[PDB]
């Protein structure tokens, strides 16, 4: 059961929260201070921007630290306009009880560099309420992340 | 809370509506009259088809004009079979209150051209009810689009 | 309306079920015995693994046979860590009433091979309840699939 815009203000910790980011049933997460492009970490705050080269993917830290209640799933989709620019998001579930800045994979499938300003809206997260609190809210190894978090699989 | 097939007929404006497109909990949007492949706009109605070249993406206008109620989110996924053909969709949220034909990004990640007939089913949109109407239903710059709509970000 | 972890045990047929796969609001489907990489079928059980070459996609059979009730939609997302590794999932809806092992497209958008063990968690499926049973629960040509199922579109 999806949180409308007005329930998102009341019911999702979004820091820092941006009014222009609030969408009818979701929130435009913004480009944060960290990215990972071509094997290199980017200070997107310093550089002012992340540039996703043609046919490369970036890992982009959300500016927003997102804290989910134990009964809410974060469902993320690329901003339409980045899709229209050839960018594919590869997003995971934002598990109930998640707390942290999100590390987001965007793949520039186009032949043109795709540039995002620091603090630019790029992923709309929507919020699905669970039928009741998750028995085991998120306690995975990315919890509390405030930095670009790479794969811990290996 | 997801609309089953029977609630989709009653509760989503789908024009033109196709019975073969109605799925158990979603609707197979079909390939419309416009596409954008390799920097060029395609009259998919005229050509009869869009061909997504190996390792390229296309912007495909939906044949269907979709109008969402203010309490329903459009949640889009590639048809399974296009996924099985190497095609990746990059879809945005279809925001509550959306009205228009959808511009959809499909990336042919395969090495074989992926061809879609005009009017062929290619994206199943599912419909999530919001907990209550969005306070600010969709009023973004793509509203009412009846044509391939490119990125307005810049 | 999303099934929390505890409702997934009670309300989704998952065979074989793995406790480490159960997530706060979803289940980590695991890499099954079949894959399709570079035009070739892989016995992932025999090989012990599937290797997705740089910039290629694989079709991966889920280890789990998943049976959905007629009022539940399967909503699939890549494991976060595979996203962080440059992998893009292209998933369809898991339609209500689905019964079978899922054929999943993962695209390695990275320049490094992405390897998955047989039985390794790779896609978290979440379960959205429909507002009521689908009138026509899934009866498509992939129903009952227990093998990698390719595109039947043509």
């Amino acid at each position: 059961m999806l949180l409308p815009d007005w329930k998102i203000r009341k019911e999702i910790l979004i820091e820092p929260f941006s009014e222009e980011s609030l969408q009818p049933a979701g929130y435009d997460l913004r480009v944060g201070r960290e990215a990972f492009v071509k094997g290199k970490l980017i200070d997107v705050e310093k550089e002012g921007k992340v540039v996703i080269p043609p046919r490369e993917y970036a890992l982009i830290l959300t500016l927003e630290r997102i804290k989910l209640p134990d009964d809410v799933m974060g469902d993320m989709k690329i901003r339409s306009s980045l899709a229209r620019e050839g960018v594919i998001g590869s997003f995971a579930w934002v598990d109930p009880g998640w707390d942290g800045n999100l590390t987001l994979m965007l793949y520039n499938a186009s032949n043109e560099p795709v540039e995002l300003r620091y603090g630019e809206r790029f992923v709309q997260i929507a919020f699905i309420r669970l039928e009741g609190p998750a028995r085991n809210p998120y306690r995975g190894n990315y919890q509390g992340s405030t930095r670009l978090a790479f794969s811990k699989r290996k």
